[PDB]
């Protein structure tokens, strides 16, 4: 559409930072649910200022929205500094967007004498701070929006000049499945996260359990036949109860799925102090819903330990090595983790999973994509034992006698020995043998060395080694 191009802007900050306050300060001074403003573009143009009541909401609102977040603005109170939340908000941002702008709000609490040179204190700190972040170059704008406080605008048009500058470069695809994030509610006003629309289309409301029809839609001047991704319009629909859903998920019917467990693609956050231990609970926020699952990790094999990153699929045919801790720091190019939730969460496919750090350093740990969402409540009795997690369990024994040239004796294995008979075994010398208390080994081909070496020579290390493959869920196994 030649007129009215839209881009979403994530407004980030602390619970008392002035985020919600800077919107109105921008919208109001536009050219004279969510707020926004307009302006020409020398490639109209409107930018909805994403916001929310608090944090948790503003997070869950930015994760599943990532694919539509075009740029992140960072609000800061030029007195408190860079408060707690103002830090988490800065990484999640790094995950979703690709650029950001940092503004110093409340630029009225500084005395004129010590302000311009106290401003630079943070401008320096922020700059240096961002040096270790993909938002490494983010410009900074000192600005005071409500110069008095609650009851009682500074350099706002300036903040608009910048906002548009980095607001360049967008791309949107309508081919996906429909997804709209409701922020107003019978009418429904939200933002389109995935897919395309058209009058007469069918829409689902998983919160209410039903599919309604799009009687009409209206955004700014009424015309509307179809919307694309990133747009922000309102879907007029059946006079259902506009109360049960004042902010929720709407999409194509049968488009979402309810998941009891999922195979994410894992990736620790650098700034995460600590390890990533299999079986370590977490606070997972998947798409737009935060459910507490558990983890498990696993990795590829050494042969293709550096295979390309397949970030959209899953090559379920090949096997995978079990890992007790995320290998951080030759290494792997990426790894995964069979999440297992407590509550039947329910959300998109390939949705941007994130979740970490439950406890009584930063609180965020990793982030990943959802490459597969198990839907059966019995993912253990159905899909699970079929998986191929290689659990390399080793053993070692010591060789002693030499019955013949095709026989030896061993004694180890901390046993049963009637359930392992036949497994391919290898002596400390290099020859191969087939395990045929006590022991009974065979050998096709003994070697020349061990043949020379009761017994004789004092057995300078007749060592016996074993290596068998243990798929995590099958009953017992082989190797090769
Ligand atoms: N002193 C002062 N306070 C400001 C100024 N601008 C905004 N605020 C404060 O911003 C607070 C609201 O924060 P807000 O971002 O709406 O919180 P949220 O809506 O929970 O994110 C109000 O209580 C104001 O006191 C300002 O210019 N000077």
């Amino acid at each position: 559409a030649g007129r009215r191009v839209n881009v979403n802007v994530g407004v980030l900050g602390h619970i008392d930072s002035g985020k919600t306050a800077l919107a109105r300060a921008l919208s109001t001074t536009a050219s004279t649910g969510f707020s926004c403003f307009s302006v020409p573009l020398p490639a109209l143009l409107q930018v909805t200022l994403v916001d929310c009541p608090g944090h948790a909401s503003l997070i869950r609102t930015i994760i599943g929205g990532a694919q539509i977040i075009d740029l992140m603005m960072l609000v800061i109170d030029v007195t408190k500094g860079m408060q707690t939340q103002s830090a988490e908000c800065l990484v999640i941002g790094q995950i979703a967007c690709q650029k950001l702008v940092v503004v110093l709000n409340k630029i009225d609490l500084l005395p004129e004498g010590k302000r311009q040179a106290a401003i630079d204190k943070m401008t320096k700190k922020m700059q240096k701070t961002l040096e270790n972040t993909k938002f490494r170059g983010a410009p900074i704008i000192p600005v005071a929006a409500k110069p008095g406080g609650p009851e009682a605008p500074q350099g706002i048009p300036e903040l608009i000049e910048l906002l548009t500058s980095q607001i360049s470069i967008p791309t949107r695809d309508p081919s996906g499945p429909f997804l709209m994030s409701v922020d107003h509610c019978t009418v429904m006003t939200g933002t389109i996260l995935s897919g395309s629309i058209s009058l007469g289309d069918s829409v689902e409301i998983p919160a209410l359990k039903v599919v309604k029809k799009v009687k009409s839609m209206q955004m700014f001047h009424m015309p509307i036949t179809s919307a694309m991704q990133g747009d922000r319009l309102g879907i007029c629909v059946t006079q259902f109860d506009p109360k049960l859903l004042e902010r929720g998920l709407v999409c194509a019917p049968e488009s979402l799925h309810t998941v009891h467990a999922a195979l994410i693609s894992v990736e620790k956050i650098p700034y995460f102090r600590g390890p990533l231990q299999t079986k370590a609970k977490f606070h997972i926020t998947v798409g737009h819903e935060t459910v507490m699952g558990r983890l498990m990790f696993f990795s590829p094999a050494p042969d293709n330990f550096d295979q390309e990153p397949i970030l959209d699929s899953f090559n379920f045919s090949q096997e995978y090595l079990f890992q007790e801790q995320y290998l951080s720091k030759h290494c792997p190019r990426q790894q995964w983790a069979l999440v297992e939730f407590e509550k039947p969460v329910t959300c998109p496919r390939l949705c941007l999973v994130i979740g970490s750090r439950l406890d009584a350093t930063c609180r965020l740990a990793f982030h990943g994509i959802l490459l597969h969402g198990l839907e059966d409540r019995n993912y253990a009795d159905s899909f699970l034992p079929r998986l191929k997690v290689y659990k390399l369990k080793h053993k070692h024994g010591l060789v002693e006698r030499a019955m013949d040239d095709y026989s030896v004796i061993g004694r180890s294995l901390f046993t049963n020995i009637q359930l392992f008979v036949g497994l391919k075994v290898h002596l400390s010398t290099g020859e191969l043998g087939i395990i045929d208390g006590k022991f009974k080994i065979h050998i096709p081909g003994l070697s020349p060395e061990s043949k020379k070496i009761s017994a004789e020579r004092s057995e300078p290390s007749q060592h016996v080694v074993l290596s068998l493959t243990f798929k995590r869920y099958v009953f017992d196994t082989h190797k090769r």
